[PDB]
């Protein structure tokens, strides 16, 4: 007994009901008239649907062991085989990540914090727009750059110059691959695996890139293993390496170099292009909001001063500046569908009955955009995370990172790298408009699977 939806076709499912480009908004629509559950087909795949803070919640959260699995899809399984965190399912998964977690604690990884390193980088990214002389750029690459940088100091210990080849190259084939896997293509293809024979050249870019770094990351944990000192880890291959020699005698052990590699890829996947997009768009709204973007200025200023670099600890004094870092991941909506999860078995839910392995889709958007939680939910207002006296004001419909035991592995990085990043940035530069203020857009102009802020231009004017 699976929930209700609209009658699907014999083949195609409800696939031309919807819109591939707005899946979000087909399903919104979709809820207006079936409720907060209901199950819709792509192809012959069932899909249920879960729309609204309260759906959301009693899945990920009251049945929070059910909802856990990961949905899966034909390229996934032909990317990844399976292997790491982002893909994996039963104990596999759970033994990875709960190591990841560990070992991605502030100080989870030997004597230098993951802090520091997200601090050394935020002063290398403002050096680099330094360099732009104040004129007009597309801060997209720049942008790219500092979060894909923390992901390679958080695994191979050392980040890499801006200017190194070897760090272009490897930024470059994750942003083929991203631009390839964020195409409303790929969703017809999981759903139609033999229209993945329509795109020759794609399927095969998209293999040699991730053949090509996965040879790159098995040659750094090389040099790992021949320069290991187990009483001092230098970052996260060191630690998976030594977990691997505490199970050498178990054979069934997930802590392999074939899951090392592929969790290595998983993070730099997950945690590159998401930060870099939530760090353009937060740029965009500061832009396009001066009278914030002050208010955030004044507080760092007045909490951190001209003389030291920003840290975590000044966010717990800084209120208004947290108010709108989560204002700028409510907004921005980064994964309104979030990512496909999977019951692990035959799960209950209300009055409905889920087989195990149908796909799980908990509309984050849906949850981000509560109108009465959010009076006004389309405007951009720091207000929404704030109380009648200014103080931070947390709300459990803040979902950005989904929920459940599913959430983001990288969540407590991924919110230090935008506190940093932005009060880095924010300390050192103002923020001036090429045209009008009027003409710059804010709204997402495309939603496939990751939304993305439209394309601007920006000067970085020194303080
Ligand atoms: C602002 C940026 C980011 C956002 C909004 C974000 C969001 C999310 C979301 C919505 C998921 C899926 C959760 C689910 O299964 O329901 C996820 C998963 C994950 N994230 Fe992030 N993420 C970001 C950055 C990070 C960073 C910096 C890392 C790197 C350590 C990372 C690592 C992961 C991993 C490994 C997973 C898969 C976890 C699993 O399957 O168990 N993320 N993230
Ligand atoms: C940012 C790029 O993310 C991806 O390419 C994803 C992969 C490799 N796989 C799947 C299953 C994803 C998805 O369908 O998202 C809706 C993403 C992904 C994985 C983990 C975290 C995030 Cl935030 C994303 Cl977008
Ligand atoms: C070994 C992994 C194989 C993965 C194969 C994935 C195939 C995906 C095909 C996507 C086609 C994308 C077309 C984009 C068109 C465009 O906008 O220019």
């Amino acid at each position: 007994k699976l929930p209700p939806g609209p009658t699907p076709l014999p083949i195609i499912g409800n696939m031309l009901q919807i819109d591939v480009k707005d899946i979000c908004k087909s399903f919104t629509n979709f809820s207006k008239v079936y409720g907060p559950v209901f199950t819709v087909y792509f192809g012959m795949n069932p899909i249920v649907v879960f729309h609204g803070y309260e759906a959301v919640k009693e899945a990920l959260i009251d049945n929070g062991e059910e909802f856990s699995g990961r949905g899966n899809s034909p390229i996934s399984q032909r990317i990844t085989k399976g292997l790491g965190i982002i893909s994996s399912n039963g104990k596999r998964w759970k033994e990875i990540r709960r190591f990841s977690l560990t070992t991605l604690r502030n100080f989870g990884m030997g004597k230098r914090s993951i802090e520091d390193r997200v601090q050394e980088e935020a002063h290398c990214l403002v050096e680099e727009l330094r360099k732009t002389k104040a004129s007009p750029c597309d801060p997209t690459f720049i942008l790219g750059c500092a979060p894909c940088n923390v992901i390679c100091s958080v695994v191979f210990q050392k980040r890499f110059d801006y200017k190194d080849q070897n760090f272009l190259t490897l930024m470059k084939r994750f942003n083929e691959n991203f631009r390839i896997l964020n195409s409303p293509w790929i969703q017809v293809c999981n759903n139609f695996p033999l229209l993945i024979d329509c795109f020759p050249g794609t399927h095969n870019k998209v293999l040699k890139n991730v053949a090509l770094t996965r040879s790159y990351i098995r040659e750094k944990v090389k040099e790992h293993q021949a320069s290991l000192d187990v009483n001092n880890p230098r970052d996260f291959i060191d630690c998976f390496l030594i977990k691997m020699e505490q199970e050498k005698d178990n054979q069934k052990s997930e802590f392999n170099i074939e899951n090392l590699v592929g969790t290595v890829a998983d993070l730099f996947v997950a945690g590159t292009e998401t930060t870099s997009t939530t760090l353009r768009y937060g740029l965009l709204l500061l832009l396009k909001h001066p009278e914030v973007t002050a208010k955030v200025q004044e507080e760092i200023d007045h909490v951190i001063g001209r003389h030291r670099s920003p840290c975590m600890q000044d966010r717990s004094h800084m209120p208004y500046t947290d108010a709108v870092v989560h204002e700028i991941q409510r907004y921005s909506d980064l994964v309104p569908t979030g990512v496909p999860h999977a019951v692990t078995t035959d799960t209950k839910f209300r009055n409905y009955l889920i087989p195990k392995g149908t796909t799980i889709m908990a509309l984050l958007t849906s949850v981000l955009h509560d109108d009465k939680e959010f009076p006004n939910p389309n405007i951009f207002d720091p207000g929404h995370f704030l109380d009648k006296n200014g103080n931070f004001k947390k709300s459990d419909y803040f979902m950005p990172f989904s929920a459940g035991k599913r959430i983001c592995a990288g969540e407590g990085l991924a919110r230090m790298e935008l506190f940093l990043f932005l009060t880095t940035i924010l300390q050192n530069f103002n923020l001036k408009s090429v045209d009008d203020l009027k003409n710059l857009n804010t709204t997402a102009v495309t939603k496939g699977i990751v939304s993305l802020p439209p394309s601007y231009q920006i000067c970085f004017i020194p303080v």
